[PDB]
DNA sequence: ATGTGCAGATCTGCACAT
DNA sequence: ATGTGCAGATCTGCACAT
């Protein structure tokens, strides 16, 4: 199936709320192994957070100002440049509420991971993190630093028309296998790029079809296209 | 005292209009000193543009079909990464009515430039470029994609129409069919409506399917809809 | 420019166990 | 509340005329 950078990408195009956006993202995550994502934007030391991490963490998170302490923050801030922290490789540099935040940190699964950092507008920021449990990460090919600069910038800014710019929005994977349908891929086409069962797309789709009560993909695709669904 | 990327990341955010994006986007080439600015989606063989290019490049661009001449495209095409084309030092190097192109289009002051490209969702892709009038010119890569990315989701997402795009036509015959297809008919009852043979509805859709060049009714009413041909 | 004719491919509609 | 199987229903892709 195709990497996280583009399933990321193709998430980034569709309607329409926090609830589905988030889903979406747990989802991809999900998928490739990941104990969740965590996109963060951050102005000066204000934080607005869409974030799969668990609910325990993020209260702590918060609650202890860890965003000054984050080491993973710190690097976001020094650097627009994708990277990848361990907690463990690292421990042996410099750490002392440090060494103890990673630990904390650890009982939630979240060891090691992929940020990419972003400039944002008015001087700002955006980075999305991508969690994994393992202690660290190795990776059979580099991602590209320009491709994941590219993606996150159209995910901070999908994320933040949310809260700028009917409400029946079809989910996350209706959305995403409808829009296959509508570029001519078939099903089992579908399943092969998102690395799902043929059947999981053939049911997604006859049950959204069954929603609207239409015959035919092309009547689902015109009905969702019409109604500014996809 | 910004650079233009930096202003770019900025207009990336902006609210609202449609018409209120198009001018802050020339706002800033001329800010600048750029004869315009270009932001091309490659989609199929669809091409859409938001452009400050001369109303007359923009219209004979497509008449004479220059997606496939221009060698910036082509160029973006097989590179993602931000390049600067200049025209001049480009005349040595092949051209055959590429030479032609060039001057045609000094003819407007679109002489040298920086193009940026990047993956847009389902594989498709779209590049954001500044052109200037000088004979050649003289930026982080990575820098450059977390700005187009935020532009492109800007533009993209928020069905913003283009100043510009490759003609393409449905006949009525074709755009009857198709109306009925889109709602969920079926060929052989899409004949018995209308009433003519089976074959003819056949012949006629499968012609339009040919000349768009998709596989699907779907990708074909999708792509209708979409390009307003319906 | 328009059809005929077919042979896979791919959906869709149903029934049923997970 | 989903995932499986299936077969009749449609469509898509050539080949060969009109
Ligand atoms: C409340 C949501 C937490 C946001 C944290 C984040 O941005 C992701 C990140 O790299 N931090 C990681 C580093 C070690 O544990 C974390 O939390
Ligand atoms: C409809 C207007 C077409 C815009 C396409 C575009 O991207 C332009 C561009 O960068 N290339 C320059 C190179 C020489 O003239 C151009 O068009």
């Amino acid at each position: 199936m195709q990497h996280w950078l583009d399933k990321l990408t193709d998430l980034a195009a569709i309607e329409g709320d926090e609830c589905i956006l988030k889903t979406g993202l747990a989802d991809i995550a999900d998928h490739f192994g990941f104990t969740g994502y965590a996109y963060l934007h951050i102005q000066h030391r204000h934080i607005t957070a869409v974030t799969n991490y668990h609910r325990q963490w993020q209260s702590t998170y918060f609650d202890k100002k860890f965003e000054a302490l984050d080491p993973v923050v710190k690097r976001a801030r020094s650097r627009k440049h994708i990277f990848t922290w361990s907690g463990e490789h690292e421990r042996p540099t410099l750490s002392k509420d440090e060494r103890a935040f990673y630990d904390h940190a650890s009982d939630f699964g979240i060891r090691s991971g992929i940020t990419i950092p972003i400039k944002t507008a008015n001087g700002f920021m955006s980075m999305f993190t991508m969690a994994s449990d393992k202690p660290v990460i190795d990776l059979d090919r580099e991602i590209d630093a320009v491709a994941a600069a590219a993606t996150i910038g159209q995910i901070h800014a999908r994320i933040s028309f949310l809260r700028t710019t009917d409400a029946a929005w079809l989910d996350p994977k209706e959305a995403t296998y409808l829009r296959w349908i509508a570029v001519g891929k078939t099903m089992e086409e579908i399943a092969d790029v998102e690395g799902v069962k043929y059947n999981s797309v053939r049911v997604k789709l006859r049950e959204a079809m069954k929603r609207f009560d239409v015959r035919s993909k092309a009547h689902l695709t015109a009905l969702a296209i019409r109604r500014k669904l996809i």
